[PDB]
């Protein structure tokens, strides 16, 4: 298998028999494929920075024990430059106590795994408009700091109503220092769906939101150099380009009516 960095896949195993799927010594948490009642799925991703070369994982059974390869792509990820605010590439000293404290309180929220669906069939689109800055894109910042992009931006004029991708429970909902106002979901599985720069926010934290539920307005709050909306996914404990996880999620989740 190959897969390109940044990037999530849906691993497919029979369910039978199986006892556990290990990345080294790490488990990887599975679910039930909703189609095929014999397979069970799991989400396998690789980080956009410091990728491992290659991977194996091993899936165990009582009978059996499969090692699957997965090769790392480097892709054809393009640079970009932008101009922002001093203070947002290099904050002063008065402020690294809050960037470290939301740091931790981020990590706290994305190992806590919920090993049930918490969404209801596919993604949407959380804005109608178009890419202005696309997911990966190598960055850098004033000609001083370099950088990657970790989700995908939206145009949006400062006001632009933002709803809910899928249904699940708010985790974050406050202003951060270099997110902005930020938006955080838990869909179960490990799947996180964020929504950052907003100038208003519609949820609270622990808040029941379901699929397409006003979750706030865009803004430029944060680390922006102008107004937008950007998008994120976290799963397999990464992040992933967005769009592309959704339509992989999609293919498999989506319902008819
Ligand atoms: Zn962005």
């Amino acid at each position: 298998m190959e897969l390109i960095k940044g990037q999530a896949l849906f691993l497919e195993l029979d369910k039978k028999d199986f006892l556990s799927l290990k990345n080294n010594d790490k488990n990887i948490p599975t679910f039930a494929h909703p189609k095929n009642q014999e397979k069970i799925l799991a989400i396998f991703s690789l980080p956009y920075k410091n990728p491992p070369q290659n991977t194996k994982l091993i899936a165990f059974y009582k009978d059996k024990k499969e090692e699957i390869f997965i090769k790392t792509l480097e892709g054809n990820y393009k640079s970009e430059k932008l101009q922002v605010e001093n203070k947002k590439i290099f904050p002063p000293k008065t402020i690294q106590e809050r960037i470290a404290k939301e740091l931790k309180e981020a990590n706290a929220i994305y190992s806590s795994y919920t090993p049930k669906a918490l969404f209801n069939g596919a993604f949407n689109i959380p804005l109608n408009s178009f890419i202005t800055s696309d997911f990966g894109k190598a960055r850098t910042f004033n000609e001083k700091v370099a950088s990657y992009h970790s989700g995908t931006d939206f145009r949006a004029a400062t006001g632009t109503p933002i709803y809910a991708a899928n249904s699940g429970v708010v985790k974050i909902a406050k202003d951060r220092y270099f997110a902005g106002n930020s938006v955080v979901i838990d869909h179960g599985f490990g799947i996180y769906s964020q929504y950052y720069h907003l100038s208003k926010i519609d949820v609270k934290v622990g808040q029941k939101i379901k699929k397409g539920e006003l979750i706030g307005l865009s803004g430029a709050s944060g680390r922006v150099s102008g107004p937008h909306l950007h998008f994120g996914i976290l799963a397999g404990g990464k992040q992933v380009d967005p769009l592309d996880f959704v339509s992989k999620f999609n293919a498999i989740f989506q319902l008819e009516h």
